[PDB]
């Protein structure tokens, strides 16, 4: 792809994450704490999953960023509107307010209603995700595959401003406890 040059630096809004998250003085990483990470809870805070929302809102233009999943069993990654549920049980779908693409138990999906099953040959370290607001496109790279494309959502209806979205996933099984981190441009 030649989408690098609207590259954008995202910063992660630590209000917004599940109180188990320890997000970097960077605002540049995020993991899954083993326990509750001592924050006063609030409306804006994702309450059942391990998940954080970018600071940046973008309502126009076109958008790229990497986020790096290296060692992970289990993410989510995409966008999605600002106005999204954060309390309580909701599945991840453009109906709800998302256009994501996840790792789950060694598969790919992507995260429409019903899930859609990705082709990926080789595992990416490193996801590009790039958002034409305009056209309505929220599409997915693979970084470690030589840009490859993954998953392109199309006739989006975004239906308002836009966040970058991440889920580190649980840590169950002690094989995913390491970090999301934004790579630099
Ligand atoms: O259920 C858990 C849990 C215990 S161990 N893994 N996570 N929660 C509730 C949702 O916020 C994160 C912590
Ligand atoms: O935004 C929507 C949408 C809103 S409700 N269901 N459809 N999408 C996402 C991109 O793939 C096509 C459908």
């Amino acid at each position: 792809h030649h989408h690098h040059h609207h590259m954008v630096h995202i910063t992660l809004d630590r209000n917004t994450a599940n109180s188990w998250l320890i997000i970097s003085k960077d605002r540049r990483q995020v993991r899954m704490g083993d326990t509750h990470q001592n924050v006063s809870d609030n409306k804006e805070r994702f309450s059942n999953y391990p998940m954080v929302l970018g600071a940046q809102r973008f309502s126009s233009g076109k958008m790229y960023w990497e986020v790096d999943v290296t060692q992970k069993e289990a993410w989510d990654l995409g966008v999605c509107r600002d106005s999204v549920q954060r309390k309580g049980q909701f599945s991840l779908s453009p109906e709800n307010g998302f256009w994501t693409i996840w790792l789950w138990q060694d598969s790919y999906e992507a995260g429409t209603s019903p899930q859609t099953t990705l082709h990926i040959q080789v595992p990416p370290c490193q996801i590009g995700i790039f958002v034409d607001y305009e056209a309505g496109v929220v599409s997915f790279y693979n970084i470690t595959d030589h840009g490859s494309l993954i998953y392109t959502f199309s006739e989006c209806v975004f239906a308002g401003p836009l966040r970058p979205f991440f889920n580190v996933g649980f840590n169950y099984s002690g094989g995913n406890a390491a970090p999301l981190k934004l790579c630099p441009l």
